[PDB]
């Protein structure tokens, strides 16, 4: 699991507009991972931009870690 | 293991100068992976350049897949 969490954080951090991973909770449901995360974003990004960054994180993380079958990504102002 | 082999191939293919993965054999030794691979390279690269590409593949693949504890990379002319 720690190897999986490290991969999730690394994948998320490589997406344009991510200012770190604030929170990540991952759980196994069988052999699948279900995860919930919060990313940091520029406080001056629009809410629509933050939504786009979250969607990009979801695509990036699910594309790179095939065992993830549910991923929720939300955003919070940081830096 | 197939998930691991897919990650090895994908990581190798993203290194400048790799013209596909020609061969990959991976084995578990305990929880560790030992692997041997052959990459394709430009036939007009020098032997020194091919050596540099192999070393770059080794770094890239070992950096991305933490369970690998031995990786040998060789090169063959392709395309
Ligand atoms: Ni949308
Ligand atoms: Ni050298």
């Amino acid at each position: 699991m720690e190897a999986v969490q490290n991969r999730i954080v690394e994948a998320a951090e490589r997406v344009p507009g991510v200012r770190g991973v604030i929170h990540l909770r991952a759980r196994y449901v069988g052999q699948d991972i279900w995860a919930d995360m919060i990313i940091g974003v520029d406080p001056e990004n629009t809410v629509e931009q933050a939504h786009e960054i979250c969607e990009a994180v979801q695509a990036a993380v699910c594309g790179k870690i095939r065992r993830i079958e549910s991923l929720h990504v939300s955003a919070h102002a940081r830096e």
